[PDB]
């Protein structure tokens, strides 16, 4: 005989007694066909009954599922496409196999998750994945303070050997309705621990994180997590994509991110303000997003092949602030950052701040005709504060039909290029025959009314201000500068620059700017000076022309050659 | 009771009538045993009839297979190890499984593809997975234009949401016969559609395309695609391992590709010519096959931790040829460059143009005696062209028995090193006591006939040509220079390299190359004028002795130090 | 009528007759319920029984397993949790699904592997996935050589189609006891075969390699693996956690590791001997070991995103060596390397030989108040060795209490900065009106006793010696000096930079440090000699002023600038 039973139910009402039986279990609820099995009659188990995995009949014998593999959510009678609460199912499914270290697999359909309890996944025991295709979790009526957690019940082995072993979380798509208070995944522990919880290795993939307050948020013990495939879009919180607050205990070794997608905020952004914080992504790309960098010290994000862009929006937020601390470093390799036009770029979408470092490699340098920096700078460069960058194997776009602009005035190429000295030195002042001619530093009176600004305004013949620099090849440069012509009986000038090898002579490729007409504070430079650094070149030459009887204050002669 | 049914075609013919009741399929086909399962009795189902997932009885009562997981395409009546075409049923089950966001899972086995109506994969609703080991799709037959394409059906959502959840691709080894007109994958979409496909996040991996036309080639809508673990080799077109061809809408953002191997084209390479398109390749390998970037402008291709290599292989190709456009950047960072002997490398195998930028970071030039390119450049250096290369931790092969060469134009030391200024200026050109002697340019007079020579004959006492520049510690360097003795009463002179401090001392070590009384074009400079840059260096001086009576031209004379 | 037997053994024994019959197999083992399936009775395949997947009845039919999807091993009557070794019946059902192209599934539970008979995966043909969960396989009574090997069977096609198509090993735990003699997991062939075994594009996956002699060894055809999250502990042998042996052959290209923990190694290592090899880590940690470097040539290992700490460790091993031969390069870029406190660090933690590269780019070097590495180079500096260093986007800790430090020697910001010229020239050395003052370069009076040093003892008035160099922004410094007082009558002089720009303005924030009156060998700078370079800064000088009647040797004068 090899018997069969129809329910749940109907497999626990049945006296079974026979050790070594194997039964049947048609369907776990009565007509569907999910969640049967083979049982296996024991008359001497110790396992705990939960109606899943270890049936106790009703005369007390144990039937225990024959599993091969992983547990599975309808096991336990969960149903999909069911309006019910799956959650109870799920976390009664997922206790059982993390209590076996199997991992749990809930079947590809929508699970609706209400109440306010979450589920913790101790990825040393255990992950769920959804098997396998678009697994919908739909978590808009659930309101308690986190859905997922990912920590481990250890605090070394057997962590060091079973967190690498299979996902923590794989395969779903959780979402919620923006409610405050409500975030999706909490990446380690909300409180620090007695001791700590060993993370390291544990994965996250294929997942999507959507409509939370805080979409992904890190806690204590966030370190050596990995995620691949992860989407998180349109949070609630201003720091809702991802965020990694101060204080974290035991946390921040290589946080590493491959091909994730973090975007479409609407508000929503990254946030690391964690200090010795470092974190790695790969080919990932942030979109229509601010990723802000404000811990007190020792953030070090690297991106290599990533992108960062603004596809569809007008919105002139940054794509990268490193606002505060000192010792934070952001590294920027290959990939790109792509501007589309939007009304006006009226700040830097790259920031860094005094004491920090922003590292560009490998990446071209967008342009566009909508940059209007300034607004912010008081000039026209592509990267604020008062941090440092660098640049390795930058290219610049030369051949933009709108311009070229220097990227920070950390690369300066000249000595007193916003007269910050407080005076005219490191410039040549030739007057020519010009005896009348006055050239002046004035304090205060560059575009923002704060800076040092030099006004020349000579008398019947021109004046030319001068300042040379060793340059080598290979190189590319561009340069701007803010002017403002106060009076001109025509073309008020230009600014030159030129290039000469170690014996003085004047290379080709010299470029000028017409001065024009044109009164008030206004950005000279942008499709004129730039070009490449000619091969033999040794020194570089800027020349600001006046011509007699104009009237013209300078500020902020920003050149930079990336080199 | 509990109803068993031995075919599909027995289970359609009963008159089944009990709502809820669960009958078993033993298999698809008689007698095989795949394909079987659980059906419900659904005498309320608005489900279409397909004969694999929903039947319809002869009575018109459908019953409904009960599936936990994916789809496989044995309930669809798909058989393994058939010589019947099986993309019918692989299409059919294909198109079951997208329709309700379920992945499609083929056995292992080995398919025949037939026919030409191709599979379109829509990744925001389901993959195709072999599962799993090594599955064999022949196409050898197929007629059709692609065998595959991934392509969203959606502008937006749910595909932001559902791309990631799985691949869209995994685990087949798909191959043609190299029929012109059949390709294998088609990443994105062929025509423009009225609306944006929304298909970032869709990854394929552990997938291999083989002898087909193009074997991948990108279409419109081809953004934030992930290869991992895939493999292309021995196509028939020329850019058939993988095409990406200009004009492409929507496209371009971070294609990235983990591990892959591209390889064994015999004839076939990589072709990249659309405009701002963006390309990411971490530990991929390039073997026996060229990366060809001719887009009008702004490609940016990062190769992290890549090889280049031509195993096996006695082929001159290049290795990389950015061949035309502008503001196209191609960083190598890391990995390494290997090159086998063949009969003679008469071409460079890195090639970068006019306006377009080769970064190396991290990686070993290497050398070998077969190197031949002055054949195509006129001079012997690794990289051609008259774009910009620039080099950070880059390693010479400072050791190697046959020599080492410098790397690129760009990065030459001396001013007027091929005598472009048209003129001799920039060195000293010191004829001693030699008041008769002849130093002098002539055009159109080095090895190519289109560049300046130096011609040097000195009378009674020789003439010493030098010039000197700063250079820094740490560094190495190589210098090659084409000469061409015309007459020599014997040895006709040395070309040497020393360095300097600041204050004039000279540094140990210096280097020196004889020029011998061999007459022609000749590359001097090969394993003696290379080495390190001592520590403490501030200038480097290299000086061209020519013997009294001696009659030489000198061209290309080419040091780099890399740093 | 649907025939069903309850153990392999009845299935052997019932006299089956009729062809093409299915028939169900319960169970493997009688009452298990594990291993069973469907079968077709064949009366004319004379196939040669395996007992899992064809099996001979006693009367000589056959009946072959029906499978769809993977082999398991519980088909050949493995058990999970079992007392009995499972390495014969695994092995069985990996020569049977290599035989089949098919990938092999291990259940998740626990397993005891004994004997001495490795596995070999041919990754060409089958891997072995446990699936799916924490899969523990106890290899602590095994006494082979290898527990498993990884080796195609193939020099061309099929490995280059099908390699890359599944994993090679995933999901397992694999550990064992430290017994000397016994490895875990070779990579390759362990001698040189009679063809080439192609093994590129073989994946290693979400396993742990624990407790053996070598846990990790590379052999002949290592090219082109890929490791996921694997992991690496506590092995007995000093090259314990990985071991790449030198004199491999068809070996070397694009090893890659991504997400792999490298750790608690509690005596054993990384070791790389074998030339011409290449290695690529992605968000790796190495933690309380060393990664060691002795290829004899043309070693390239590149680690992106990963972290090399000493984590609860008071040991003070390197964490980076390369300690041996030739054109060896190393780059670490982006991650971290962090320096937790032990009882004095008296060793350089990254050190690189004569010929031999370190690159750094785009990481923040550590400092730390524990740091003594003078006890090793003579001079307080991070890196040791007679090779060289380059620096891109390095950060300094400036704002770090204890200090900061110089990196290397190949990075002198001065010449004659030891004294190696073997006197006082590259420094202007001004008496003042103190023509009796003595100054004079002694041979093997530095530090060591070894090395030059210069000795100042000025008569009535101080003397200072001087050297200026050329500088740029933007820029971070950092200089360490060591020196011996012999006597003083005070405060024994100061060290001061200072910069200026090219017109000799001396820019505002030169640092300086006093040298106190402690007699003996000291460092002097750490928290002092160190800054940001002013930005319009081109010179900088150095000046070391002693006092009249004071008698000081100075040695090591070691500025760098990162740039």
């Amino acid at each position: 005989e090899y018997p069969q039973f129809s329910s749940m139910a109907k497999l626990k009402a049945f006296p079974h007694s026979e050790d070594g039986q194997l039964v049947r279990l048609l369907s776990w609820h009565e007509g569907v066909g999910l969640g049967g099995g083979l049982f296996k009659v024991s008359t001497s188990s110790t396992a705990t009954g939960n109606d899943g995995t270890v049936v106790v009949a009703s005369n007390g014998v144990r039937l225990l599922r024959v599993v091969n593999g992983p547990i599975w959510a309808d096991m336990f009678g969960a149903l999909p496409n069911s309006d019910i609460d799956s959650m109870p199912a799920v976390a009664a499914a997922y206790a059982y196999a993390a209590s076996v270290n199997t991992d749990l697999y809930i079947g590809v359909a929508t699970y609706k998750f209400k109440g306010s309890t979450p589920i913790n996944v101790d990825p040393s025991r255990a992950g769920i994945i959804g098997y396998q295709g678009k697994v919908r979790i739909d978590c808009s009526e659930f309101t308690g303070s986190i859905v997922f957690s990912i920590n481990s019940s250890y605090s070394y082995t057997p962590a060091a050997y079973y967190n690498n072993l299979s996902p923590a979380l794989q395969g779903l798509y959780v979402f919620g309705a923006k409610t405050s208070g409500v975030d999706g995944l909490l990446v380690g522990r909300e409180t620090v621990g007695s001791d700590k919880s060993y993370n390291g290795q544990t994965e996250v993939r294929e997942c999507t994180f959507d409509k939370f307050d805080r979409n992904i948020r890190m806690g204590h013990n966030s370190w050596r997590f990995v995620f691949y495939k992860v989407n998180s879009l349109n949070a609630l919180s201003p720091n809702g994509i991802l965020y990694v607050p101060a204080g974290l205990d035991d946390s921040g070794e290589i946080l590493s991110f491959y091909h994730c997608q973090f975007f479409d905020g609407a508000g929503s952004n990254i946030r690391l303000s964690c200090s010795s914080y470092t974190m790695v992504f790969n080919t990932c790309s942030f979109l229509n997003i601010t990723f802000f960098v404000d811990s007190a010290s020792s953030a070090t994000v690297t991106c290599n092949g990533c992108n960062f862009e603004n596809p569809g929006s007008a919105s002139t937020r940054r794509y990268v602030d490193i606002s505060a601390g000192h010792t934070n470093v952001f590294n920027i390799i290959g990939g790109s950052i792509v501007t589309n036009s939007n009304p006006g770029q009226t700040q830097a979408l790259l920031y860094v701040s005094t004491d920090n470092l922003l590292n560009l490699v490998g990446v071209t340098a967008p342009y566009g005709g909508h940059y209007q920096q300034e607004q912010e700078l008081g000039y026209h460069a592509f990267i604020g504060g008062a941090g440092t960058v660098t640049t390795s194997g930058v290219m610049l776009q030369l051949r933009n039909g709108a311009g070229t602009c220097p990227l920070h005035s950390s690369l300066s190429t000249f000595s007193n290029w916003n007269f910050g000295y407080g005076n005219l030195n490191a410039w040549t002042v030739d007057k020519g025959t010009g005896t009348s001619s006055v050239v002046e530093y004035l304090a205060n009176a560059g575009p923002k009314g704060t800076e040092g600004a030099m006004r020349v305004a000579p008398v019947s013949v021109g004046t030319n201000v001068s300042q040379v620099q060793a340059v080598t090849n290979p190189g590319m440069f561009s340069m701007s500068c803010m002017v403002n012509i106060a009076t001109t009986p025509g073309n008020a000038g230009q600014v030159s620059i030129g290039f000469l090898d170690a014996a003085g002579n004047s290379l080709p490729g010299g470029v000028s700017a017409n001065l024009g007409t044109t009164t008030g504070w206004q950005v000279i430079g942008k499709n004129t000076l730039r070009g490449k650094v000619p091969i033999g070149a040794k020194q570089v030459r800027v020349n600001i022309q006046t011509v007699a009887g104009a009237d013209v204050k300078y500020a902020y002669l920003l050149c930079n050659v990336v080199k």
